[PDB]
């Protein structure tokens, strides 16, 4: 059905947009956010695991995190992770909390970041044709097949199309703001 098609793939669309916010979080900024730290992992008993579920992430100042480990026994382990990431980050140390000063990025830096922001955006918006095109060849096939009406098809055809460019939009919107905020 038509409906089944376009309620789906819309409800998809928002999810990817969705994914696509989370991705940008991930990069580096001034500004500070947790999503940065998101995907440095320790060895926490085995299984490589995101500090994020390991610690609580605050941010105080424009360009200071505290970081506050759950279990005092991981604090070095954390930090080091920390140490070692692809953030450009010296972190102290405290006793209970991590004390993370976040330089302000070089330009160097922020030109190969706001690289990997349009990437992300790039992914996104083709996760989003890939989700018109699925329902869009379903809307073909319904026609084909003349399980609903000439007319019926084509409107939904349309909808389907203005669905897909405001994705799409909202995602270059999530780019352009993750752009200026690097550019700052």
């Amino acid at each position: 059905m038509i409906d089944e098609a376009l309620f789906d793939a819309e409800e998809k669309m928002e999810k990817a947009v969705a994914v696509a916010r989370d991705d940008l979080s991930t990069i580096r900024t001034g500004r500070a956010n947790p999503g940065m730290f998101s995907r440095i992992t320790i060895d926490y008993y085995g299984a490589a695991t995101p500090i994020t579920q390991l610690a609580s992430i605050n941010v105080p100042e424009a360009r200071l995190v505290v970081i506050k480990p759950y279990e005092a026994n991981q604090l070095r382990a954390i930090e080091t992770a920390i140490r070692n990431s692809d953030l450009g980050v010296n972190p102290t140390n405290d006793g209970a909390l991590i004390r993370v000063a976040v330089p302000q990025l070089t330009e160097e830096a922020r030109r190969e970041l706001v690289k990997q922001a349009k990437h992300k955006g790039e992914e996104a918006k083709v996760s989003v044709r890939n989700i018109r095109r699925k329902a869009m060849e379903e809307l073909h096939r319904i026609r084909k097949e003349g399980e609903a009406g000439e007319d019926e098809v084509g409107r939904a055809e349309k909808d389907l199309d203005k669905t897909t460019h405001q994705y799409v939009t909202q995602i270059d919107e999530l780019v352009k703001h993750k752009e200026g905020e690097l550019l700052e």
